[PDB]
């Protein structure tokens, strides 16, 4: 029908704008020798007393960024269980707070035929308990990452232009050699729909995705020679030990170092680092052997790289890039010393019982897809 066209690089125009043919030409034509190697770290699922004190351990507030600033990671929060006084701790400390859906509905099929409807509720839903129970009035949750990566056709995307989002990170782009910068969806992906049975958007969309390149998990890059990606990192399921995700995390850093330079897309479930400690010091060893050796490397919010593809910035104007300096190195206090602990119930989740930790004062119901706010309104008809 109205099929988006291909990348048409006279009517696609930055900041507002970005694509390419096959999408792994670099912004602003930068050469790749100058541009910062971005590196996004993401979080997925519900954020509690499973994981707080793992992300203290790693945004420990001394791993800085070639800027001198703290080196910053996206969440993408899902409802269920999550501590928002710890998501407001998370915001103010400088990390993006991005939306993972209400319910993380366990049905992929529910995701692929979604009506906008559905999309909005889970999506714009969520995005009404963070900034309420967080107290985020500053209009920064601006991403969405679908449950289980299920992309949701053109639903999801006329949703999220409709509810003013700025960027999806659900779709997948194949492995390949070079990797894929993000791409605006005005114009036809630069590739296929990726996974089984994906409903991928075919229309124009004033929607920015920040794809997720698969990562190549083959032990020995050069012998060993075909075996799918993975989006990921806990889904590549041949990493068994520390040294396999240290060669891992070096072998697809150099893939995207080396060439283009595309932002390196590490996509974690907090408990794959909690449950395995060898993990999570073979991934601290390889932040700080990183961060210690390159100059030209920076760890930033999915947000920040939108931001530095609107303005691309050489390795050298990248220290005093602004965007890239908010909220540097946050000390100062809570927002409140204790919060509230919101034991709440709701028709919505029968039986159930949870907790919600805020600094507001307690909701009357446990907020969900028909009641997101929690304070038990009876809709107009
Ligand atoms: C929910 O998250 C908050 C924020 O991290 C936790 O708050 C801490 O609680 C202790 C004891 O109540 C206070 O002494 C600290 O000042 C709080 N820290 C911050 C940063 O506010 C809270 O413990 C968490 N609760 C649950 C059940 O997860
Ligand atoms: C949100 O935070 C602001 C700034 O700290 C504060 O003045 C306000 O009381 C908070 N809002 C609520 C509803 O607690
Ligand atoms: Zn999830």
């Amino acid at each position: 029908p109205n099929r988006a066209p291909p990348c048409d690089s006279s009517q696609c125009v930055l900041p507002d704008c970005f694509c390419s043919e096959d999408g792994t030409v670099i912004p602003g034509d930068l050469p790749a020798r100058d541009v910062p190697q971005m590196i996004t770290i993401t979080f997925d699922d519900a954020i509690n007393n499973n994981n707080i004190e793992l992300y203290k351990e790693i945004f420990n507030g001394k791993r800085k960024n070639p800027n001198g600033c703290d080196i910053k990671a996206t969440y993408f929060v899902s409802h269920k269980y999550t501590n928002y006084s710890a998501v407001q701790e998370t915001h103010r400390k400088g990390h993006e707070i991005a939306v993972h859906s209400i319910t993380h509905n366990d049905d992929e099929r529910f995701w692929s035929n979604a009506t906008v409807d559905d999309w909005g509720k889970e999506m714009a839903g969520m995005r009404v308990i963070i900034e309420k129970f967080s107290n985020i009035t500053d209009n920064s949750v601006v991403g969405v990452r679908a449950p289980y990566l299920r992309v949701g056709g053109n639903n999801q995307f006329t949703m999220m232009e409709e509810q003013a989002f700025l960027y999806d990170s659900t779709i997948t782009a194949p492995l390949s050699n070079p990797p894929l910068w993000p791409y605006t969806m005005y114009f036809r992906m630069p590739h296929r729909c990726h996974g089984n049975l994906q409903s991928c958007p075919t229309r124009s969309h004033a929607v920015w995705e920040m794809v997720m390149n698969e990562l190549d998990r083959r032990e020995d890059p050069s012998n060993d020679e075909y075996l799918p990606g993975c989006a990921m990192v806990d889904s590549c399921s041949n990493i068994l030990t520390g040294d396999q995700f240290y060669n891992f995390l070096n072998h697809n850093f150099d893939r995207h170092y080396e060439q283009n330079r595309a932002p390196l897309g590490l996509y974690f479930h907090a408990a794959w680092l909690k449950n395995n400690p060898e993990f999570l010091e073979a991934f601290l060893y390889w932040i700080d052997e990183i961060l210690q050796s390159h100059n030209d490397v920076y760890f930033v919010t999915m947000t920040q790289v939108i931001q530095w593809v609107q303005n691309p910035r050489t390795v050298t104007e990248a220290k005093n890039f602004e965007p890239w300096r908010e909220k540097c190195s946050v000390e100062g206090n809570p927002a409140c010393w204790v919060p509230h602990s919101c034991k709440l119930t709701s028709k919505e989740v029968p039986g159930e019982t949870i907790n919600l930790q805020t600094c507001l004062r307690c909701p009357v119901n446990y907020p969900w897809l028909n009641d997101p706010t929690g304070d038990g309104h009876y809709h107009h008809h």
